[PDB]
């Protein structure tokens, strides 16, 4: 048929015109990087030979960096997608909806560092998708085993049956009362209905009553009773011990349960809270995700799994659908593991201050990598298929063996062999509880392939890039799918603080993955993993060891003003040509990455801005760490981040300070080479100014234990320079 | 008459700060950190209470631009001693406090006394000084 | 007057942008040659530039809105501008 032979999705290559000349330049500036280097190694500097083999050091590792991020970049494409005609193949009126199932995680660890309400906005925003209420279920595992949590989501259950039809009759854009509450965008426009103010003034005061209610049961949940916690029928708390407590599992909605204001029903929402006992390793969020597999593979069975983070909500409700429009297709949803979504963020600064928008990365490298095999997985709003899960091959591209691989409970292996979901017929429903208790027993996970295999993989702080690397080894495809609306919005971290130790758990990770035995250089030889695809993964890997390059770079031209020498024998007509020939082509190349990409100057400048502070900072403490735990078993505001890039800094005031004292004042003269001299401090200054605006600044603050240490460890820099 | 129905709203949320315009004009979240079911209709209902206290103050602004021809009145048909800036003796009224009148809640409120001095013409008032003394 | 044909409209950015370009170029192009390899007596360097600067001033809005944000321009309008400004840098040069 006609209908059935257009694509549900299709492939835009980037044109011509602007990918011909991107590729030129590319090739261009690796020519004039081969013959700067041809140029420096061959000149050294005679009475400076120690900073200049220094220097073309850094410059080498600078040259190696950028060839690694420059390569995956070859092949960017964009996915676009059609829902007509998913509608018309699958969804179409009056018959049968024929969509698969879905399951939707969230995982929360702690009401108390976590506010409950953006937990509450999360579910709703869920519980409202345009999905079939049949064909979607959503579960909350709660690491704490807080009650507080459960009598949130118990109220929000009871909020969803007002909210949920509002929002599905009227169209409301975001499905999160308190985004779609707190908007500037005129909430009159494009609305055709003829009861929508009265209905909106009593959902909002309907909001108003549930945020005073939820405000209530956290302040009366802030102080635990003498006799641990109640609840509400007079049985007490099992989770009064956060550290040991049996698994709970808790139904609030969906079938039979009870209807909304409309008399329809809701989708089914499941409150997980895992064995703990003392002397087990949870394994922490790897842990509670295989758990919730677990238990929503015996309970419901979806054949897709989304991955939605506490403090993100669904912005866009059509995600589920634009998420079946790739893993539906017949041809292609064989051969996909994921499904990934641009990650975005609300409530930053105009100017985005730390660089939290991250427009460069997720507009520049997930297009690049989508080109090749797909974007690796990050962070959250992921949809994974099951198959891929469970350490099968791409479709397309022994009882006792399963027991050694999934566990020891029969329901769940019955339940992996459902190609389309849905509970296998062949099982009894009234004994469904006891095997999803079951599987979230804490030695459940004995002899098993769970996460080293199948599932999320322990081993690493960032579990997501290394399951996204176990699922490509096996030869999966990826897509990135970019709606025109964002599918997902979360919230952005307040001050430097939080993404400073957010960039070093980051290092940290891709340190311990690189030590690890999953290192993309030596792991994966099977042939299924592209060649770019591994040289992303290494970047990706390795990215933070350039640290070391960097703080000897930023040191090179205090040390200059301190010493009296320069890293150029001579200035020269050949030099200055191939200088300035190299800056050109790094300004243009970077000038066609914004044409291509998108990205406006502010944006970049600024990242580039974090990136030279997030190297000098965190990678830094994150390759002590590595080398501590390489040659020892030591280990860890924090204030000792912020000592070397302020060090660094004060370095380079101080240094010149003493040159244009030295070379001006006194000398002057013929001072020479000074102009660049200053114009190298002045770059890196101005790469670093971010931290003196927050030392100098209001809305910051720094404790004088850690300005003195700086200050000390300056001035003994500055002296042993001075004496040798 | 308006702080009969503003004191004890404030007294039972915990309102701050207690000055109705800066109160009702904050950008801050006013839900945050109220845990009393009953939060959101009284204070719509005094807010409404406030606007229209406003609206009344302003009628009496207005009213009170132009000096009638013989003078001020007071509500009851005598007329204002204080007709002259410069000449009028003193006057002293209490509004609130003990006996009075009680609040919305059966409670008393805070004595409020309205004290104007004495002014004689050829007497030196010495402004601010001799005010607060008296 | 002369014949009887008529017609974003991509056509009126073009002497703008053009222009702009044309001065950015002759800017870089006079500051190499008297300063970089002359230098010695300049001469008039300071106001030759300085006019330059005027116009580049007056005319800031089109690169601001070329290289910012809420804004854009089609690529044919900006290849047309490039190769306008080369071949009139490129006679200019040569005669």
């Amino acid at each position: 048929m006609d209908e059935g032979r257009q694509p549900l999705w299709r492939k835009l290559p980037i044109s011509s015109s602007r990918i011909n000349p991107y590729r030129i330049i590319i090739v261009l500036r690796i020519a004039i990087l081969c013959l700067f280097f041809h140029y420096r190694i061959l000149h050294p500097v005679n009475d400076a030979y120690a900073l200049w083999l220094t220097s073309v050091i850094c410059e080498i590792w600078f040259a190696v960096s950028w060839i690694f991020d420059q390569f995956p970049k070859w092949s960017p494409i964009l996915r676009e997608t059609y829902l007509d005609r998913l509608s018309l193949r699958y969804e179409k009126e009056g018959k049968p909806s024929l969509l698969a199932d879905i399951d939707v995680f969230v995982s929360t660890v702690d009401p108390m560092k976590e506010p409950p309400l953006i937990t509450a906005n999360t579910v709703l925003s869920i519980l409202a998708v345009d999905y079939p209420v049949d064909k979607v279920a959503c579960y909350v595992s709660d690491d704490g085993a807080a009650m507080l949590t459960f009598e949130a989501l118990s109220e929000t259950s009871e909020f969803a049956r007002k909210w949920v039809p509002f929002c599905k009759k009227f169209c409301i854009e975001p499905r999160a009362p308190e985004w779609y509450f707190a908007q500037k965008v005129d909430y009159l426009k494009d609305k055709v209905d003829a009861t929508f103010i009265r209905e909106r003034r009593a959902i909002k005061r309907e909001y108003e009553e549930f945020k005073v209610r939820i405000n209530a049961l956290v302040a009366l949940a802030q102080k635990v009773p003498e006799d641990g916690w109640t609840m509400q029928d007079g049985t007490p708390w099992p989770g009064n011990n956060v550290r040991d407590h049996p698994g709970m599992i808790q139904v609030f909605l969906g079938q039979n349960g009870v209807r909304d204001i409309e008399g329809n029903e809701l989708p089914r929402l499941v409150y997980v809270s895992r064995e703990k006992r003392p002397g087990y390793d949870h394994h922490k969020k790897a842990g509670a995700m295989n758990a919730l597999v677990r238990v929503s593979a015996i309970i419901t069975n979806a054949p897709y799994v989304l991955n939605v983070d506490c403090d993100h909500y669904i912005n866009n409700s059509k995600a589920l659908r634009e998420a079946m429009c790739f893993m539906m297709d017949p041809t292609s949803g064989k051969k996909i593991c994921y499904v990934q979504f641009p990650q975005r963020f609300d409530g930053i600064d105009r100017h985005d201050r730390y660089s939290n928008r991250n427009v460069v990365f997720f507009d520049i490298n997930m297009k690049g990598l989508d080109g090749i095999q797909g974007p690796i997985y990050v962070g959250t709003g992921c949809v994974f298929r099951r198959q891929a899960f469970y350490g099968y091959d791409a479709p397309t591209s022994s009882q006792s063996k399963f027991e050694k691989k999934f566990g020891q409970s029969s329901v769940f292996i019955a339940s992996t062999l459902l190609e389309d979901g849905g509970v296998p017929k062949a099982a009894s429903s009234a004994t469904l509880l006891k095997e999803a208790i079951h599987v979230i027993s804490c030695g459940y996970e004995d002899k098993t392939e769970w996460g080293k295999e199948v599932g999320w993989i322990y081993g690493s702080v960032t579990e997501d890039i290394l399951t996204g690397f176990k699922m490509h080894c096996h030869g999966w495809r990826s897509v990135y799918c970019m709606p025109k609306r964002p599918a997902f919005k979360g919230s952005a971290p307040i001050n430097l603080s939080d993404r400073l130790h957010q960039v070093l758990r980051w290092a940290l990770g891709s340190v311990e993955i690189f030590f690890s035995r999953h290192c993309p250089i030596w792991y994966g030889y099977g042939g299924g993993l592209k060649s770019l695809e591994r040289f992303s993964y290494i970047n990706s890997v390795v990215y933070p060891l350039t640290s070391i390059p960097l703080i000897a770079y930023c040191a090179l031209p205090a040390v200059c003003l301190l010493t009296g020498k320069f890293i150029v024998p001579e200035i020269s007509n050949y030099a200055s040509i191939i200088f300035m020939a190299l800056f050109i082509s790094i300004a243009a190349t970077g000038i066609l990455e914004m044409q291509w990409g998108g990205v406006g100057i502010h944006d970049w400048w600024r990242n580039e801005q974090f990136w030279v502070i997030g190297g000098a900072s965190s990678h830094l403490f994150a390759l002590f760490q590595g080398l501590l735990k390489v040659l020892a078993g030591v280990n860890t505001k924090w204030t000792s981040l912020l000592i070397p890039p302020l060090t660094l800094l004060i370095i380079n005031i101080i240094g010149v300070i003493v040159g244009v004292s030295d070379a001006i004042n006194n000398g002057y003269d013929s001072w020479g080479p000074l102009f660049g001299r200053l114009f190298f401090a002045l770059w890196v200054i101005v790469h670093l100014y971010p931290f003196l605006k927050g030392v100098m600044g209001k809305q910051e603050g720094v404790p004088t234990i850690i300005l003195v240490w700086a200050i000390l460890l300056s001035s003994i820099l500055t002296l042993l320079w001075v004496r040798i």
